[PDB]
Formats: C-alpha cells, sequence, structure tokens
C-alpha cells in the first residue's frame, strides 16, 4: 500500500521514510514508534501521538496531518503528509542565518496559528522548537510535526516532560512542574529568539534559571520586547496567546503566499 522511500530521520522513538502512497502517488511521511519506547498511551490503545494527531487531524491546519495508522506486534506505523518540497525550520536557519523580522514575523504568526489550533483542539505538543517545524516552500505555509511528546491540554500542574530541555522553561529546570500554556509560550520566546538571532539564546540550565536574554545579531526593540515578555522566568508573567498576537512587533503579517514569493 506503501512505497517506501529514503530514511529522513531516527531516535530511540523509532523511525521515519520519506514514501508515496501506490494508489494516487500522494507524498507521505511513514513514521515507525517502538512499542517498548512509548512512555505515554492512550484510547481511542494506541500511542498518545495517534489520540493527539486525531484530536487536531480534523480539517485544514498548519498541523502535519495523520492519513491512517497501522498497529504492529513491537511497533506502531504511522502515515503523515508530506509536503514536497520541504525544509524543516533548524535547516532553513542553519542555511539562511538569523533571518529577517518580516519574514520571522510570518513564520512566528503561523506557528502561534497552529499551535493555538491544538489548544483549542484540547492538545498540548510539549516539543516546539525549530526541527519540529516544516515549511511548504511552494506555499510559505508552516506545519507543526512530531507530538509523540505532546499530552490533553489539562489546568493543573505537569510533572513529566520529554521535549527539547534547551526550549523548556526555568520552572521544569528547577522544580520537575510546569503548567500547559505557560511553558508553551516560553518554548515560543526561545523559537522567536532562534529565528532572529539564528541560534537559542541558553544552552545551560544556569542560563536558564537566570533568564537574562542577550540579543546576539540587531533585533529591533519591539521584537526583544515580546520575546522577554515570552521569557518571564514567573510562569504568570508570560503574554497569553491574545497578547503576543496583538503586541506591535506581530503587526501586518504578510500572507503565506507573499511570504513564498519575496523570501522564499
Ligand atoms: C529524528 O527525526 C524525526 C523525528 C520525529 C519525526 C520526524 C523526524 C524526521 N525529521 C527530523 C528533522 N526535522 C524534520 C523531521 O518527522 C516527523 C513527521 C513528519 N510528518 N510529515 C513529514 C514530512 C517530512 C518529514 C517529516 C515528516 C516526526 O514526527
Amino acid at each position: 500500500q506503501y512505497q517506501v522511500g529514503p530514511l529522513l530521520g531516527s531516535g530511540g522513538f523509532g523511525s521515519v521514510y520519506s514514501g508515496i502512497r501506490v494508489s494516487d502517488n500522494l507524498p507521505v511521511a511513514i513514521k515507525h514508534v517502538e512499542k517498548d519506547r512509548i512512555s505515554d498511551w492512550g484510547e481511542l490503545r494506541v500511542p498518545m501521538e495517534v489520540v493527539l494527531l486525531k484530536k487536531v487531524s480534523s480539517g485544514f491546519s498548519g498541523v502535519i496531518r495523520l492519513l491512517d495508522w497501522f498497529e504492529r506486534p513491537d511497533s506502531f506505523v504511522l502515515i503523515l503528509e508530506r509536503p514536497e518540497p520541504v525544509q524543516d525550520l533548524f535547516d532553513f536557519i542553519t542555511e539562511r542565518g538569523a533571518l529577517q523580522e518580516e519574514l520571522a514575523r510570518s513564520f512566528f504568526w503561523q506557528v502561534l496559528e497552529a499551535v493555538r489550533h491544538c489548544h483549542n483542539c484540547g492538545v498540548l505538543h510539549r516539543d516546539i522548537k525549530d526541527e519540529n517545524i516544516l515549511i511548504d516552500l511552494n506555499r510559505g505555509e508552516l506545519k507543526l510535526i512530531d507530538f509523540g511528546s505532546g499530552a490533553l491540554l489539562k489546568d493543573t500542574v505537569y510533572t513529566d516532560f520529554d521535549g527539547t530541555r534547551v526550549y523548556s522553561p526555568p520552572e521544569w529546570i528547577r522544580y520537575h512542574r510546569y503548567h500547559g500554556r505557560s511553558a508553551a509560550v516560553w518554548s515560543l520566546g526561545i523559537l522567536l529568539y532562534d529565528m532572529v538571532c539564528g541560534d537559542i539564546p541558553f544552552e545551560h540550565d544556569e542560563e536558564i534559571i537566570r533568564g537574562q536574554v542577550f540579543f546576539r545579531q540587531r533585533v529591533s526593540s519591539e521584537c526583544q520586547h515580546l520575546i522577554r515578555w515570552c521569557l518571564a522566568l514567573r510562569p504568570s508573567d508570560r503574554p497569553t496567546f491574545e497578547e503576543i498576537q496583538n503586541h506591535p512587533w506581530m503587526q501586518d503579517v504578510l500572507l503565506p503566499q507573499e511570504t513564498a514569493e519575496i523570501h522564499l
């Protein structure tokens, strides 16, 4: 039913391959998830990732859609949308360096819309970062991938975390506790810094806990202010998604197709 192409990436979780749906030639990604490396299971018994993707794969959005899934004795196999041509945001930033603010604004806006969609669907991603964002290069559209560390959104504290440390908030580093929305906004602050500076702002636990943001590239005062707000040490000091999107730096965003024409 699927023609398997080259390996795209792998880890302890499993492995992801480029692929083609035989019936209509649709480009897909084929993600193999090892049963013994799934720490969080859900019910419809499946990986939480399948639960989460089904909850958000309803309709159009800036989330990669789950097309089908299969169970094997030792693994699940997930069939996911694959834009072509595509580049992840990490590779994009590696190649082009720090992004022009106009471009970072368009990208960051689309990520915000995607994350709002997840939260509105009861889903918390928990690993928002450049590597988990795909750019549909023809359309200038961004897509969130990899819900393998995610969880149902709740209003009470989380005490588990298996996303990316350097994108994790100081409350996690110190007390191994965080709330969903405010932890997400922290990771968004790390992401926006990464876009406009070309690298993440903190490498060690001590820098995260200190929370002093040093800008290594020229960044406008308005952008710096948004970033520093997202990276407030006190979780409750961080902006809501609404406050982020109403921030003066976020005004007059380019459309995705204009973004493609101008920058891609
Ligand atoms: C270590 O590599 C991983 C790990 C988890 C996932 C994954 C990959 C492959 N690459 C790794 C580098 N950044 C982009 C994704 O791709 C996923 C989903 C995809 N859905 N559609 C795609 C289309 C192209 C590439 C990846 C995907 C994952 O969940």
